[PDB]
C-alpha cells in the first residue's frame, strides 16, 4: 500500500478510501501535497520560498516565522538546527515502541509501516519519522524518534509528534471541555486569523479541564454528512492542541506534548521517544469517525483476554465507615446473589484473606478498593525515608509519593503483590485525587530537573506493565473520584473508567472518540426507570443497600438485570452507536445500536424538560436495511426498513408524560422477520 | 488621587472618571475588586484557592493552573518563585524609565503615581509594581522592574507587563491584523473556552504581522454607544496578546514580549526594565477611545518640537526640475534624503562598535531625512550567556542610535518606512510612510493619530486619490492648474486636520459599501465631511447622511463642495440629502464628496 | 404644539420629545417628511423634497399604485377607483372621543392638541377626516379615521386601516408577542427581508388567541438600555391585521387595522364609519423607556376612573369543593379560615341572603357569570330559537348572538335584576368558545357582511350601560383562554386572569401592559415560598383548600399577606417597571419596581436550572439615583447608588442551593438612608 516514484522522489500511502502524498524538496526535507478522499495511481504529479510552502516538521531559525515544531539548545548557545533526507525503508507491519504504549498489529497483512531517516550534520544527531496505514480502516498514525551519534551535549525544549497543514481557512474546530460533574461538553468555534489552542498544566493526570482530542469539519457538515478530520493523542500528561493559521490564508494543526516545563537533555548513546497520534478521515460524518475509533480502540487497542467477553455486574455499597463485623457482610452478598442474581461484589475502604475464600465459594467474585498515596503521620515512609516525598526545600508544601525514582516503584510491587497473592481478589480500583505541585525532584541533579512530569507518566506505566504482566486476570478501574484520567493509554491497561440530564450530556459528549464499553455508569440512591434506561448503555452497576428498598424495588431490579443480562452481549461488544437528536441545541437526545449484520437494535429517547400543548413527534432511526420488514414492538407492528428510516416512528407526547416528570423515556426492539 | 486606606488596607486610584481598586491579602500578594466607571469613597469594601481568585501578577507552581506572567530559573534547577508586599510610596507626576520611551509629563498637576515593593527572601530579588493616572483623560500605565541583591544568578524566562482579570467572558475580542499592500485589517471574534492570541516573530520590524494592539468590547458595542476596553504595548520587537477565559468563566489578558526566544541572566546588582502598558476606557462607544488615544499620542509623546507645527507639503521625483514651484513647500532626492543605515546582509546593533561607527559616518555629513529597512531577520546569532539578548539588544541600540541624532540635531524632521507602526517610533520619528487605500486609513485610526500616517498621490481620475489623501500629510509623486487649485486647498484646513481637531467616523467599509469620516475644531465652530463610494449601483434608494459630534444650537453653512442653511439637531438626526445619479454618476466609481460647516 | 406655514403648507406636530412633520402635495395627497426626535422649528424644509416612490399618508390602489393598498370602495359601476384633496383643516385643544370605540382622555385640556383635516372626492361625493393628536409630557401619538356618504350614490367598503407609517431604510427588526395556550405571549423576533411580514387574527370571537395585537420595530443593536425603538399598539377587541411591507426600493411600510377577510361594510346616504384608534411612541433610551410610557398611559388616561389609585384587594376562590349544595360549610369556611388568615374578598364560583351573611363577617363577595352561550335544552332556545347564530342547512358544534338588541336588552335586564337585590362587589365575566358559522338569521343578503364586527359593538355598549348602572363593581375579563387581554377591555374591566413557564409569561406580556392587570394566583415538587415569590408582582390571589394544609403552611401564609398588604402601594399604583435580565437568552430572569422618587425599592430574581460548580455572580440593577445610601437583603449593609448599580449585589450561590431545588428565588429591598 506504499510505493515510491523513484523518478519524482515522492510517496504514496494507499488505502481502500485514504490517500497521502509527499515530496522530497530540493533543500531536502518533506513536503505534503495532498490528504483525502483515495486517488487512482499516476506516475507524475508535478504540475501540483518557505512560510509558503507546507511543511511535514517546521523548525525555527530560518525564512518561516511562524510557530515552530522542534527546538534544540546547543553548548554554545544557539536554537539554530536543519536537516535532510539521507536514507529511507519500507516494512511491513507494527513494530511497536517500548517504553509507550500504542496499538498493535496480529498478522503480517494487516498493516503496513514506512519509516524515513533524516541526518544532521553540526551537531551529528538523527530524527526518524515513521507512518503507518491501516487496511480496512481510514486511519493513519505517526510519531518521531531522537537519536545523537555526536559527542555534543544537546537539550531538547520543543517536541511535537505531528504537524499537518491545509491550503483553506474555511473549516469549524471542535473541542471537548469542562469542569468536574460537567466535564467533556463539545464546543465549536469558528477559525480566525491568529491562534486557537487548548492545553493542560495538572501535571499528576492528563486534562481535567480539556480532553486529548481535536476535530475540524466543514461549517455544513452534521451527523449524516460532510467532510470531517479527526485528531487523537495517546498520552496521559500535559498536552498541547494549536491550531493556527496566518494572513495567507493557510491553516498548520499540531499535537504532542505541552513545552511549559519540558527541558529533556541528551547525552552520547540516549535516545528519546514521542506519543503517537491517530488520525481518521470520513466523508460521510461525525457518526462513520466515531465508529471508526470505536471499533479501532475496541478491537487493536484493548488488552486481549477483554476484548470478546462482556463485562460483570458490580454491585458496591455505601455505608458511614462502619465496623469490620463478618456476619453483615457475608449476609448482605447472600441476599444481594440469591435474589438480585448480580455476578460481583466489591467491598470499599479498610472497615481479609479468609473473606476473600468465603464470597467465592457462595457463588459471586470479590473486589477491592485501594489508593496509592502517603501521609505524613502514619505512613511510616515520612520517618524512614523522609526524602521520597516531592517537594523542593525551603518551600512550604500544601501527600504525593514520588514515582520518578524507580525505588518506590519497586517497594510498592513488592507491598501490593504480596496482597494480590493470597487471596481470589479478581477486581480492583485505583484512585488518584490529588494534583501536583512544587514538582521538584531531591534525587536528581541540578540538570536533570524538568524531566519530572515524563519521568512520574513513565514510571506509573512501567507499574502498570509489570503488574498486569504477572497478575493477568483482574479487571481495573483507571480513576474512581478524580475523573480526569479518560485518555487511550489508560484504556489500554485499564479495560474501562468511571465517568440524569447532566448524565446525559456527558455520555453524549464522551461518545465521539471513546467506545461504549469503556465507560462506567452506575445506579445511585425520579424513578429507578429513567436511571436505568440511561444506564444500560455502558457498563452496568448498583450502588443501593438493600435494606432500604421495598419488595417491588426488588421485583423492578429483578427485572433490569435480567434485561441488561440478555441484551449486553449486543450492546458492548458487537454493535454500531448511531447518535439521532442532540442535547445541544434542543432539548431532546436518541441513540440507537445496530448489529453487524442489521438484524437486531435498541433505539431509546430521552426528555429534559415537559412541555404542554406542545406539537407531536416523528421518530427517525438510521443505519437500518432497506427492504427488510423489521418488527418493532414497546405494542407491536411490522414495518419495511426504508419507511421506518423516513417517515419515522410515531411518538404520542401524552404517553411519556405518564411516565413521569421532566425525565421521562422510552425504549424500542427490533428483530428481523 | 491616589489613597491607601491603612485601616483595611486597600488602594484606590481614580481620575473622577473610572475607579481601579485593589486589596493586600493574607499572603502578601495583590488582588484586584473592580475596575471600570468611577464610583464613590466607602471605608470598607471588604463584602466583595488561589486558581479562582482573581490576582494581577500570576505565579505559576503553587496551585495555579493557567499560563504564568512570571518564570526565573534558579541554580538550584527549580522553576518555582513567591513574592510578598513589604513596603510602598506614592509620587506626584511620573519619573519615566530612562532606557526605554516612555509618556511624557510636563508639570507636576498631570498625574500621580504608586509604586509598591515585593520582595523575594529565598532569591533576595526585588519586585516594583508601577501605576500612573492621568488628570482630564482616563488612561492608566503598568509596568515592572526586577533588581537583585544576593549573590546567585537567576535566569528570566518569561516576563510580561501586564495582567488584567474580568469575571465574565461575554466579550468580543478586537484585532487589528493583515499582510503586505493590504495591512491592518479589523477583525472581530467571540471569545470561547481556551486560548486565542495574536504574536509575531519577525525579528528587527516592528508587527510585520499584527499589530500590538487589542480590544475587548460588548456584543452589542456600536460607534455610537457601549463599553469597550483597550490596551496598547509601547514596542518594536517581538510580542505576544494573550486572551484565556477559564471554565468558571474568568477571562484573563496579558501583554508583553514574547517569550520564544528570550533568555535573560541577572547577576549581582542588576536590573532588567519591562515595556509600559497603555489602558484605556470607554462607556460611549470606539469613537471616544479614539479621540483618548489619539489626544494622549500627540500631547505627552510625540517630541516638543514638531506638535503644535503643520506638516511640510512634499515632492518627489535637478534645478530645472525644482524651478517649478506651484506652491511646493520641500524637495526630496527645502531640501531631504533618503539612507538605509542597516544593510551593506544585516548589521549587528547589539554591539556599540557600529553604532558609533555609523553615528560617526552619518553626523560628518550631517531638513528631512527617512529611514529604510526591507529585509527582516536570518540566523539570530552574534559572535555564550548571552546569546538570547540579541533581539532586545538589538531594538536597545536602534533606540540609542535614535537618541544620539536626535540630540545632536534637533530640528532636522524623520519619517520611517518599511511595518513598524508602533508607538515606539512615534517618540523619536514623529511621522511614517503608509480605492484601496480607504480600508488601510479606516483601520489604522482606531489608536493611530491622523497626522501618523503619510500619504501620497500616484499617476479613474485624480481627483478621487486627492480626496482621499486629504486626510493626513498631503504629499505628490490644462492640469497643473488643478493642483494649484490643490495645494490652495489644503493649506487652508491643515491648522485644522493636522493639530486641532477631534477624528469621527460614520460609515465603514466592511458591512457595506461607503465610508464617511469627518473632523470637528475644539469647539463647534469648523469642519470638513466626506463620502467616498466604491462601486456604482442602480435603481438605489434616496441618501440622507448625518453628522455627530456637533453643537444642537447655532447655525452652519453647508457648502456642497448651493449653500443652505440649517440647525445642529437636524444635521444629527435627517442629514444632509445625496441624489445618486446626478452627482455621484457624473463622475463614475469612486465618487467623492466634500463638505464644510462655518459656524456664524 | 401644532403649527401650519401656510406659505409652504406643511404641518408640525411636536413635543419637546417627539415631532411628526406633515406636507401638502402637489396634486391633494399628504407626504410625511419625517417622524423621530425633536427638531427645532425652522421657517421652511424645502430641501427635504412617480406615486409608487414618494412616501405618502394613506395610499390607495390604482392611479400608478403597485403595493397592497390601504382603503379599498366599491361602486355600482363596478369601479374600484377612488381618490381624495385637501379643502381643509382645523385646530383645537383636547381630545374630543370617538362616540361608537373606547379611547383614551384628556382631563385637563391643556395636557393635550387636535389637528382635523378634510378630504373630498367629487366622483362619488364622500369624505374622509384624518385626525393627529399629541399629548403634551408624553411621546405618544394618536391617529384614526372616518368617513362619511354626502351623496346619493351607494358605496360598499372593503378595506379600511385605522394608520399607516412609513420609512426609508430596512434596516430594522420586526418584534412580535405570540404563543398558544398555557404557553401565551412570549417574544419572537424577526427579521425584515423583502416581501411580506405580518401577523393577523381570524378567530371568530374574543380574537387576540395566537397573536396579541402589538408589534415594534427596532434597531438591530437596540438592548434594554441604549437604542431606538418604534411602537405601535390598537385599541381593538376583534378581528385585526398588523402588516410590515417592503419594497425591491428598499422603503418599508407598516399599517394596522382591521382584518378585511370578512368586512362587507356598505355606507348609505347620510351615513357614516368610524374606525379603532392606535397609540404610536418613539423611544431613545431603550425598550425600559418604551414600557414606562406605555404602562403610565394605560393606568392613567385609559383605565376606568374610581379605580385608577385604590390597591386591589386580595382574594380568595374556592374551586376544590367539588359540586355539592350544602350551607353553613362556606360559613365555617368564611368565618375561621379566609377572614382568619386575613383575606377581604371571597369568590364564590358557580342566592341573595347568603350575601349579606358574608358582609357580616367582614368580608366582600363574588360571582362568576357566563353570558353569552346557550345549550338547546335553555328555555331561551325552545321559546326563542333563531336567536343563536349560524346558517340554515348547516351543522354547528352554543353562541348567543348579540348583532340584535334584543338579546342585548334581554340579557341586560336579567342580569341587573340579578344585582339589585345582592350586595355583590366583584364579578368575572368568562368567555371559553370560539365562533362557528358566522351568519346571522335577522338581517338580509345586504347586511351579512358585518356580524362579525357589529356584536363587538354589542357587547362594547353591554358593558357601557352595565358600567353605568353599577359604578362600584370590578371586572375580570377572562376565565378560561387568556385571549381577551387588550386595552380596550382594560378600558371597561381594570384586570383580567392570565412558576415556571409563569416567569416566562409575565415577563413577555410585560412590555405594553401594568402590573396591576396581572392576574396572578397561587395554587397547590416546588414549595410555597418560590410561588408567593412570583405571585407578588401584580394583583394577589388565593386558590388553595384551607381544611386541608397544615399548620406549618398557614404560619407562612399570614406572613405573605402582611407582606403584600405592606407592598402593594408601591407594587400597583406607583412604581416604575424596569427589566434586568430575560429569559429567552439565559436561564435567569430578574425585575425591580422604584418609588416615583428614589426612594425605595424592590428586587427579586430566579433560576430555572440548577447548577453545580458554577461561576460567580454579581447581580447589579438599574434605575436608580447615586445619591445616597440604603440597603436591605434578605443581613444589612449600606451602598451607593452609583456602586450599587455599577458593581451589583452578590450573590453566593450556595444560598440558593438550601432554597429548594431548580426553582430559587430571592427578594431584596431597599431604604433611603
Amino acid at each position: 500500500a506504499v510505493i515510491f516514484h523513484e523518478k519524482t522522489k515522492e510517496f504514496h500511502i494507499f488505502n481502500r478510501e485514504v490517500s497521502y502524498l509527499m515530496r522530497i524538496m530540493e533543500n531536502g526535507q518533506l513536503e505534503n501535497l495532498y490528504y483525502g478522499k483515495v486517488i487512482r495511481d499516476k506516475e507524475d504529479f508535478g504540475y501540483l520560498s518557505m512560510q509558503y510552502t507546507r511543511q511535514e516538521y517546521p523548525v525555527y531559525g530560518t525564512g518561516d516565522y511562524r510557530s515552530p515544531a522542534l527546538t534544540v539548545l546547543q553548548e554554545n548557545g544557539s536554537r539554530l538546527v536543519d536537516f535532510s533526507y539521507v536514507s529511507h525503508e519500507i516494512y511491513k507491519g507494527k513494530k511497536g515502541i517500548p517504553p509507550l504504549p500504542s496499538t498493535y498489529a496480529e498478522s503480517e497483512d494487516e498493516a503496513e509501516t514506512l519509516e524515513v531517516t533524516l541526518h544532521d550534520q553540526v551537531t551529528d544527531t538523527d530524527l526518524v519519522l515513521t507512518y503507518t496505514i491501516y487496511e480496512d480502516y481510514p486511519v493513519i498514525t505517526r510519531n518521531a524518534r531522537f537519536e545523537q551519534k555526536g559527542e555534543q551535549k544537546i537539550v531538547l525544549e520543543r517536541a511535537m509528534s505531528a504537524s499537518v497543514e491545509f491550503l483553506d481557512m474555511d473549516y469549524e474546530l471542535v473541542q471537548l471541555s469542562g469542569a468536574w460533574s460537567r466535564e467533556r461538553y463539545v464546543k465549536n468555534r469558528k477559525l480566525e486569523m491568529g491562534i486557537q489552542s487548548v492545553h493542560s498544566l495538572n501535571g499528576t493526570c492528563g486534562g481535567a479541564e480539556h480532553n486529548p482530542f481535536i476535530a475540524l469539519k466543514r461549517p455544513q457538515t452534521t451527523e449524516n454528512q460532510g467532510e470531517v478530520y479527526g485528531f487523537s493523542l495517546v498520552y496521559s500528561g500535559n498536552f498541547l492542541a494549536q491550531a493556527e493559521v496566518s494572513t495567507f490564508d493557510m491553516t498548520r494543526v499540531m499535537l504532542g506534548i505541552n513545552p511549559e516545563d519540558f527541558s529533556w537533555e541528551l547525552n552520547q548513546g540516549e535516545s528519546f521517544q514521542t506519543p503517537e497520534v491517530v488520525m481518521v478521515y470520513s466523508d460521510r460524518g461525525l457518526n462513520k469517525m466515531s465508529q471508526a475509533y470505536h471499533r479501532l480502540y475496541r478491537t487493536r487497542l484493548m488488552r486481549v483476554t477483554w476484548r470478546d467477553k462482556a463485562r460483570p455486574i458490580l454491585l458496591n455499597n455505601w455505608e458511614a465507615t462502619y465496623f469490620d463485623f463478618n456476619e453483615e457482610k457475608i449476609l448482605k452478598i447472600a441476599e444481594k446473589a440469591k435474589e438480585a442474581g448480580v455476578e460481583l461484589f466489591v467491598l470499599d475502604d479498610g472497615w481479609i484473606a479468609g473473606l476473600s475464600r468465603k464470597v467465592e465459594a457462595l457463588g459471586l467474585k470479590f473486589g477491592l478498593w485501594v489508593e496509592l498515596e502517603m501521609v505524613n503521620k502514619d505512613s511510616d515512609l515520612y520517618r524512614a525515608h523522609p526524602d521520597w516525598l516531592i517537594g523542593a526545600p525551603d518551600r512550604f508544601e500544601s501527600h504525593v509519593l514520588d514515582f520518578s525514582r524507580k525505588e518506590v516503584v519497586d517497594y510498592i510491587y513488592k507491598m501490593i503483590a504480596k496482597v494480590l497473592r493470597e487471596s481470589s481478589i479478581s477486581y480492583i480500583k485505583w484512585d488518584m485525587n490529588r494534583y501536583m505541585t512544587e514538582p521538584y525532584s531531591r534525587g536528581a541533579d541540578a540538570s536533570q530537573q524538568g524531566k519530572v512530569m515524563h519521568k512520574y507518566i513513565l514510571g506509573v506505566y512501567d507499574l502498570y506493565t509489570r503488574l498486569t504482566t504477572e497478575f493477568p486476570e483482574i479487571l481495573f478501574e483507571s480513576c474512581a473520584s478524580g475523573g480526569a484520567r479518560f485518555d487511550p493509554a489508560m484504556l489500554y491497561f485499564a479495560p474501562q473508567t468511571w465517568t440524569a440530564s447532566e448524565r446525559t450530556k456527558i455520555q453524549y459528549g464522551t461518545s465521539y472518540v471513546y467506545p461504549v464499553v469503556s465507560m462506567g455508569s452506575h445506579v445511585s440512591a425520579t424513578p429507578i426507570e429513567t436511571r436505568a434506561n440511561v444506564a444500560y448503555f455502558g457498563t452496568f452497576g448498583y450502588e443501593l443497600d438493600l435494606n432500604l428498598l421495598s419488595e417491588a424495588e426488588l421485583e423492578s431490579v429483578k427485572k433490569q438485570i435480567a434485561f441488561m443480562k440478555e441484551y449486553r452481549e449486543l450492546i458492548q461488544v458487537d454493535g454500531d452507536f448511531y447518535r439521532l437528536l442532540s442535547p445541544f441545541e434542543g432539548n431532546e437526545t436518541a441513540w440507537m445500536v445496530v448489529a453487524q449484520d442489521k438484524s437486531r437494535a435498541v433505539a431509546a429517547f430521552y426528555q429534559r424538560m415537559n412541555k404542554v400543548n406542545a406539537s407531536w413527534i416523528r421518530f427517525k432511526l438510521q443505519g437500518l436495511d432497506a427492504g427488510t420488514l423489521y418488527e418493532v414492538s414497546c405494542k407491536t407492528y411490522r414495518a419495511y426498513g426504508d419507511e421506518l428510516m423516513q417517515v419515522g416512528i410515531p411518538i404520542d407526547r401524552e404517553d411519556l408524560n405518564k411516565k413521569g416528570g421532566d425525565f421521562a423515556s422510552l425504549l424500542y426492539t427490533l428483530k428481523k422477520v
